C-alpha cells in the first residue's frame, strides 16, 4: 500500500529519530521535508536505507568474502552457478547505487540531512559514485562481451578486472561507519570497542584478500616453478587446502609470526609478500594501538582515581608531611571516595533540578526526616534545605565539633559512630541517622559540647551560611523557627 | 558450633565490609538480613564465601592446567589415579554449583547483595548455570557409563567432553572479578598491575591450552603422517616431551615469534596454528595495551606535571616571551612545585576539615609560632588563621614588597633569605622562621621598607582581606590587637 | 627584475605569516628588518626558502633512496651517467650549504628568527655545519681525485665514503620539522597523522637503508661464502632481484616477521642483522606507539565523554542509587549532551563579544521572538537577554514548575511537549517554541499552575535573579515592562 | 685533609640540595645532622655517595655484562687476569655492602634521609643486605677454597655460583633509581625519555644474559649433541662466534623475529627458548608501552590542544551550528590561540606577583604607553592596571562596538587594523599600538561611534569595571583623572 511505502522511506518516530531531530515535531518537520521529492529521496535515517544498509551490509561481507575467493581459487567464473551470483548481485549493488542518486547524506558540518535530489546527486557523482559505479556494474562480464565480439591471457584480465568488485569495501567502510554513529546515538556502545570490532573485521577482510592475493599474484602467473605454490607443489591440491595455506601466510604476515615453509624465491612473491608485511604488520599495530585504547577506556575510571590520588601524594610529599598523617589522609580518601573519581558539584550543575533534587532525597530525607525541625516542615522547604547539605568523612579521633568553638555548622549521620564528649556528662554515642550541633541555627552561640568520631563517620553537614540562605527562601518557615 | 558455622555465611565486621556497607551497624543491618533464609543464603562478602572461592581458585587453576594435560598426553584417564582426582574435583565444582544457588549476588546496577534466595536462584539460572553445570557434573564418566550400557571412538568423543571441565575458566574470570573488586576496596591495588596480572594469568593458561590443543588435534586424528608430532618423529617421545614441544608451538604463535621446525602441512594443523596465532597475537596486543596503561600509570603525576608545564611553554610562546624571562619562568615553577603536580584548593576541599587543619597547623604553625601577634594568642584563631595563608615562592632579586606600595599583605619566611632593602639602614637579611610586612595588617599604610628576596624565598603570606575576614569570627582577639 | 627577486627572501604576505607575525603591519617589520643584509639573509618564512627546501626535499628524498642504491647494487659509481647525477646533486646541496650561512633561524625559545648574518653563520657552523658539510662536498669523487694522485681497495673505501651523502637525512629531518612546524601554523594538521607520516617516511627510508647495508656489508667483504648472498648464490642476480631481496631482509626485522631462507651464518651479515632487528622493531615499537596515538586522537572526544560519564556512574554508585533513578540519569545524559562531551561555560568564556552573540542568537533569538516581551524590545537587550539563558532538558514525567511554589525562573521550548497541568482546566500541550513561567519575571508570586514535561522537553530558561541583572543594563526596557 | 674528608660526605650546597632542602641554611642543618655520627654517616645527597655511586654504575654496568659472557664462554675462570678482575671487583663491592651500612636511606613516605647508624643498619639488613652480601661476596672462589679443602662437578657448579654476582643488578636498578630521582629534582629531564633508557638498558642487558644463558645451559649440559651449540656444529667456535650467535637467539626471541637456524631440539634449550620468549616479549611489550608514552608526551601540547577544540567542534555540532559560522569559530580558535593550549587564568594564578607583573608589563607596558591616560602616570599603578587588561580577539567584520551601545569596556589594539566607522566622517584606520573606546573610562557614556575590525585584531581590553576596581586602590590618581 502506497502510505506505508512511502512511510518506509521516511525518517520514523524512534529512539534515534526522536533524539536526533530532538522533538518528535522536528521529525515530523523532516518528514514534511522528504515530502517535497516525487519518491526521488529516501532519507539517511529512514527504516527503508536501514533494512537496505542492513541487507547491503550482509550482502557485501558475503560478497567481499567470497568474490576474492572464486576468483582465486576456482576455474571457470563464467559458470551458470557463479555468474548468477554475480549478476544478481551486481544488480543488488546497482539498485544501491540507484538509490544513492536518491538518499540524502548527513552533512556533519552542518548537522542536517542534505534531502534534496539535484544536490543529493551533484555531491555524490563528485564523492564516490566511481567508485560505487566501477564495483557495481559487471565490468569483468561486460569485458568477457566484447572480447566475445587469446584464452588464457582474457582468463588473467578477467581476474583483475573481477576484483573491482572488491571496491565495494568502500561502500562496507561507509555504510558501517554511517550505522555505527547512528547506533552511538541509540545505544552508547563503548567507543574503543565499536573501533576493535571495524579493525578485527578489516583485518580478517585484508588477511582473507591478502591469503587470496597471495595465490592469484602465482595463478595470473600461471603457477611459475620459483613461487611458493609450485615450491610447496600444491597447484593441483583442492581450494580449501590452497585457501588455507594462502591465508595462513597472509595471517602469519599480518600477526606477526612468519612465512610458509620457506623465504619467497621469485621476485613477484617475494614483493606481494612485502606487500602483505606492511599490510600486515600496519594492521598489527593499528590493533595495538586499538587494543590499548579499549584497555585505557575500560578500566578510565579508576585509572583517573589513582591519578588523582598520586596529586594527593604530590602535594603530601611537596609539603614533606609526616608518614603518619600520610596514612591519615590515605585512609581518609578511602573513606571518603572509596576508590571511585567524580566531582559532586560538577554532576550536580550538569543535572536539571528534578534530577539533583530526586537524587538529593534519595541521599538525605531519610538522614534529615528523623529531625524535629524538618519532620513537621513543608515538602518544598526540605527538598530546598537538603540541596544545601554537604558531605563530610570524619575519621576516628577526628573533634567533628569542640566545646566553645563557634557554631558555624551542624550535622546529620548517615553511617558511624560519633560520641558527644560533654563538659557534665558520660559520652552519648549517637549512632548512625542520629543529627547534632542543632542548637547553632537557632542560638548564634559556641557549642556547648564536642563531638568526635568514635568510628568512621560519614556526615551530612549544615552550614548556618547555607540554613539562612535557604531560609530567606520561605519566610513563612523562619517565622515558625522563631517561634522555638 | 551451630553459632560460629552460621556466623562464617554472613557478611564479616572487617576493613572491607565496614567500608562497603559504610558502617558496623549496616554490616549488622546486612547479616539481619541474612538470617531471613534456612541457611539458604551464604552472602557474596561473607569469609565463608571468602575461603571458599579462595580454595576454588587454587582446586580451579590447578584443575585447568591438569585437565588439559590429562586429557591431551596421558592415556587411560580411566584409572585409578586419574578418577579420582576428576570424581573429587567434580564433587567440589558440584558443590559450588549448590553454593551458588545459595550465595546471593553482588548487583552492581543497584549496589546492593540480592540475597534472598528464590531471586539468587533465578537469576543465576538465567545467567550462568548452563556454563556451570557442563563444567561440574563429570559428562565424560557419564558417556563412558552411557558407553558401557568402537573403543577409538569413544576414547576419541570423551576426550572433547572432558574439555567441558574448562568451562570451570567462566567461574575462574567470575571469582577473580569479584575477588579483585573485593581487594581494590581492602587494598588500593594499582588497576593496571592487577589487570596486568589477570592477563598474565589468562596468556599462560590460553597458551597452555593451546599448547594441548596443537597436541590433542593430532591425537583425535590418531597422529596422521602430515601432522607436526608425526613431522617430528615424536608421537612415542615422553608427555613432558610432547607438551614442552606443544606448548612452545603455541607460546611462538602467542608472543610474536615463529612456528614449531616446519609450517604446518596438514590442514588441521594449519588451522589450529592459525586459531592459535588469532588467539595469540589478540593476547599479546591485549598484554602490549595492558603493559601501556601500567606504564602510563606507574609514571602518570610526572606525565601530568610535565603536560602543565608544557601548558606553561605553550603560554610563554604565545605571548612571544624572552628567552630570559621564559628561564625565570622555568627556574620559578622548578622551585614553586619541586616537578611535583598537584591542586592545593582542589585537595584542601576535599579533606574534612581536621585534616585541613592538621596539614595546615603541620606547615604553619611553627612559622607563625615566632610572631608576637600568634604566640600569646588562642589555638582556636590561630588555626583558623593559618588556613588564610597562601604559599608564594620568590627568585633571587623579586622584590616582595616596595617601598611606598600599599601594604595589602604581609609575609612570613619559610626558606630563603630576604633582605628588607631599608631607606636609611643596612640590608637586615631576614633568614628562615623570620616574618615582615607585618605593619599594613595594624597600621593600613604604605610600606616603610622594601624586602627583596637574597635566595629562593618561600614564603607563607596573609592578606589583609583574609586577615580581617578571620578576626570578624575572633572579635575578642580584634579588640586585643586593636590595644596595640 | 631585482624587486622581485628581492621580495621572494622576505616573509610574504600570506595565511600563514600573517597569522605568526599577527598583523600585515608586524610582516612588513619583518621584511623592513630582512632588508638589513645586503642579499645575505633569506628569511626562513620566505617564499624563497619554501620553495627551496620543497625541492630541496624531492631532490634529497630521491638522493637518499637513489644513493644507497647505486652505491650497493650497481657496479662503476664512476661512470658518466652515474657521476652528473652526484656532482649535478651535490652542486644542488652545496649551494643549500650556502643558503643556510644566510638563511635565518626560528629561535623556538624566542619566538623571533635570527634574522642577522654573523649571527645566522656564528650559530650554524655551531650546529649543523659539520654534518651538512661532509654530506655536501663530493667527498667520494675527491677521495678518487686524491687517490688518482689498489683498485678493490679504493671502490671499498669509496663505497663508505659516498654513504656520507647519506648525513642528508639531518637535512630531511630539519627541513621537514620546519615545513610541518609552519604547515600546523597553516592547516591545523592532525599531530598524530603528520607523525605517523613523519615515520611511515623514516620507516621506509630505514628499512631501504639496512636493505641496502645488509648487501653493503657482503659487497664490501667481496661476498664471502658464509654471507646470505652467496648462500643464495645471488651475487650475480639483477641488482633488482638482489634488492627486492635484501630489501625484504630488512622489512622483516623490521615490521617483526622473520629472516632471509637462513638465520645468518657469518659474523658480519649475523651483527647486520641483528643491528637491523635493533634499528626495525625500535622503529616498530615507535609505529606502534604513535599508531596508538593516532588512534586515542581519533576517538578522543568520544572517549572523553564516556570518561565524563564514567564519573556519573561512579557518583551514581558511591551514592547507592537505584537502578530505576541511576536509568533515569543516563537516559539524561544521553538528551542533555547526545554523546557530545563539551564544556559551554568554558567555551563561550573562550569566544570573543561578536562570537558569543552570533552563537547565542542563532541557537536562542528563534525561541524568543515569538515571545510578546521580546517581539517588540531593542536589538541590543534581546542580544543581552538571550545570553543570560541557560539550557535545561526535562524527562517526561519532570515538573519543571509547580504550583505554589516560587518563581525563581522562567522557561523557553526549543523542543518536545510540555503540559500546563493548570488547577481547574484541561492540561494544555505547549510545543516546541512555546514559553510559559512568564509571570516570575513581572510579578514576584509563586506559579499559579504546574508544567511538567510530556515528552523530553529541551528549554531554555531565564532567572528572575538573570532578568534583573541584564534589566539594569536596560533602564528605558525596565519602564517599558514596568508599564505592564 | 679531615676537614675536606669529611666535607665529601655531607648533602652539599647545590642545585639539587638548596632545591630538596629548599634553603641554604636548611643544607647546613643537614650537614649539622649528619655530623651525629663518627664518621659512620655518608648521606644519601653527598658528593660522596654520588661520585661513589657513578664508578659503582660504571664497574656494575661493566662487571654485569663481562661477568655472564667470562662464566659462559671462557675456560678457565680460576686464571690470574680473571680472579684479579673478580678479587678487585668483588672487593669494591664489598666496599659498597660496608658504605651502605653508614648510607643514610630517603625514606620517600616521610621525605626525610634516615640519618642515623643503628636505624640505617637494621632497615638495610632487613632489606636488601641478602642480595647484596650474596652478589658482594666471592662464593665462587669461595666454594673453590673449600672443594680444594669431582673437576667436571666443581667447573658446572662454580659456574652458577658465579651467576650470583648477577645480583649486583639489584644494586644496578637502586642506584639509577635513586640518581635519577636526584637528576629529576636537577635537571628536568622527560620522564618518558629517562624510563625508555632505564628500560633499552634493561633490555640490552637482559639480552644479553640471556645470549650467556643460551649457551650456559648447553655449556652445563657438556653441549649434548640435540642443544643449538652442537647442532651448529659450533662448540669450537671462537668465544665471539658462539657469543655473537647466542646474543642474536636471545635478541631474536626478545624483538619478536625467530630463534637461530632451528627451532629447539633438546628440552632444556627449548625451555631456555621459552623462558628467553617470555623475558623477551615481556621486555618488548614493556618497550612499545614506553615508546608509546614517549610518543604521547612530545606531542602531548599539540595532542591537548586538538582534544580542546574537538570539544569546541562537539559544541558547535551539539547546538547544530551552520557550517558558516562554525568555519567562524575555527578561524577564531586559530587566530585566539594559535594551536596552542594554555589557561592564562591558570598560569598568572599559580605564578607570585613579579613574575605576573613582568610578564604583563612585557605583554602590555608598550600598548598602554601611547594612552595619554598612562603615559603620565605612577609606574605602580600602571603595574596594577595592567594586569586588568583581557586579551581579545576580533575577526574581520566583527563589531568591536558598536555606535549607541553602553561603553562596558575600552580597547588597545596589539595587532590588526580596527577601523572606526564614525557617524559623520571617512574610516579612521586605527592601525597596532592605537587605543578606541577611552571616553568610555570617563565619560560613563553610550558610544559616539562605532569600531569594527579590518583585520583579525589583537585587542587588549579595560572593562570599566576593573578599571575603577584599580582606581579605588590609587585614589592619588583617581582625583588627577577626574581633573579631566
Ligand atoms: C602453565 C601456566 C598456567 C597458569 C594458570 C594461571 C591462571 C589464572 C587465570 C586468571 C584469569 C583471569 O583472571 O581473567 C582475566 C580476564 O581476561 C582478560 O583480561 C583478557 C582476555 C584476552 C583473551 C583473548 C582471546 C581472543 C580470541 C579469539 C577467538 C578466534
Ligand atoms: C651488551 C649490552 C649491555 C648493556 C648494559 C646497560 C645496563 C644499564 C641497565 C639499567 C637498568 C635500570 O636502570 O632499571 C630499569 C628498571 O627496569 C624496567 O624499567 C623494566 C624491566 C622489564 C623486565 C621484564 C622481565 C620479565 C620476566 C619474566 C620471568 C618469567
Amino acid at each position: 500500500m502506497q502510505r506505508q511505502f512511502t512511510s518506509m522511506l521516511q525518517p520514523g518516530v524512534n529512539k534515534f529519530s526522536l533524539r536526533m531531530f530532538g522533538s518528535q515535531k522536528a521529525v515530523e518537520k523532516e518528514q514534511e521535508r522528504v515530502k517535497t521529492a516525487g519518491f526521488w529521496i529516501i532519507h539517511p535515517y529512514s527504516d527503508f536505507r536501514f533494512y537496505w544498509d542492513l541487507i547491503m551490509l550482509i550482502m557485501m561481507v558475503g560478497n567481499l568474502v567470497i568474490i576474492p575467493v572464486g576468483i582465486t581459487f576456482f576455474t571457470e567464473q563464467t559458470t551458470t552457478p557463479w555468474i548468477i551470483f554475480n549478476v544478481a548481485s551486481d544488480t543488488v549493488f546497482l539498485l544501491d547505487l540507484i538509490m544513492n542518486f536518491r538518499t540524502g547524506t548527513v552533512n556533519e558540518d552542518s548537522s542536517e540531512i542534505i534531502l534534496d535530489p539535484k544536490v543529493i546527486k551533484m555531491n555524490y557523482l563528485k564523492s564516490w559514485f566511481v567508485v560505487d559505479f566501477i564495483s557495481s556494474i559487471p565490468v569483468d562480464y561486460i569485458f568477457l562481451i566484447v572480447e566475445k565480439g587469446r584464452a588464457l591471457r582474457i582468463v588473467r584480465f578477467t581476474k583483475i578486472l573481477s576484483l573491482l568488485r572488491l571496491l565495494r569495501l568502500s561502500r562496507l567502510i561507509r555504510y558501517i561507519h554511517q550505522w555505527e554513529e547512528i547506533f552511538h546515538m541509540t545505544y552508547d556502545l563503548a567507543s574503543a570497542v565499536v573501533r576493535i570490532f571495524n579493525l578485527i573485521g578489516m583485518m580478517l577482510l585484508l588477511c582473507h584478500w591478502d591469503g587470496c592475493l597471495q595465490f592469484l599474484v602465482p595463478l595470473l602467473q600461471d603457477f611459475p616453478p620459483d613461487c611458493w605454490v609450485s615450491l610447496n607443489e600444491m597447484v593441483n591440491d583442492s581450494w580449501g587446502k590452497q585457501y588455507s595455506y594462502a591465508l595462513f601466510k597472509a595471517m602469519s604476515h599480518m600477526l606477526c609470526i612468519g612465512y610458509g615453509a620457506q623465504a619467497p624465491v621469485s621476485m613477484s612473491d617475494l614483493w606481494i609478500t612485502m606487500l602483505s608485511m606492511i599490510v600486515g604488520a600496519t594492521c598489527y599495530a593499528m590493533f595495538v594501538g586499538h587494543a590499548t585504547a579499549l584497555i585505557q577506556s575500560l578500566d578510565s575510571s579508576r585509572r583517573q582515581y589513582q591519578e588523582k590520588y598520586k596529586q594527593v601524594e604530590q602535594y603530601m610529599s611537596f609539603h614533606k608531611l609526616p608518614a603518619d598523617m600520610r596514612q591519615k589522609i590515605h585512609d581518609y580518601y578511602e573513606h571518603r571516595y572509596q576508590g571511585k573519581i567524580f566531582d559532586e558539584e560538577n554532576i550536580l550543575n550538569e543535572l536539571n533540578d528534578p534530577l539533583r533534587e530526586e537524587i538529593v532525597n534519595f541521599n538525605c530525607r531519610k538522614l534529615v526526616a528523623t529531625m524535629p525541625l524538618f519532620a513537621n516542615a513543608d515538602p518544598n522547604f526540605v527538598t530546598a534545605m537538603l540541596s544545601k547539605l554537604r558531605f563530610e568523612v570524619f575519621q576516628p579521633g577526628d573533634y567533628i565539633i569542640r566545646e566553645g568553638a563557634v557554631g558555624k555548622k551542624m550535622y546529620f549521620i548517615q553511617h558511624g559512630v560519633a560520641g558527644v564528649i560533654t563538659k557534665s556528662s558520660k559520652e552519648m554515642k549517637l549512632t548512625d541517622g542520629s543529627y547534632f550541633g542543632e542548637i547553632c541555627l537557632l542560638t548564634k552561640g559556641r557549642r556547648t559540647a564536642s563531638v568526635r568520631a568514635d568510628t568512621y563517620c560519614r556526615l551530612y553537614s549544615l552550614s548556618v551560611d547555607n540554613f539562612n540562605e535557604v531560609l530567606e527562601e520561605y519566610p513563612m518557615m523562619r517565622r515558625a523557627f522563631e517561634t522555638v
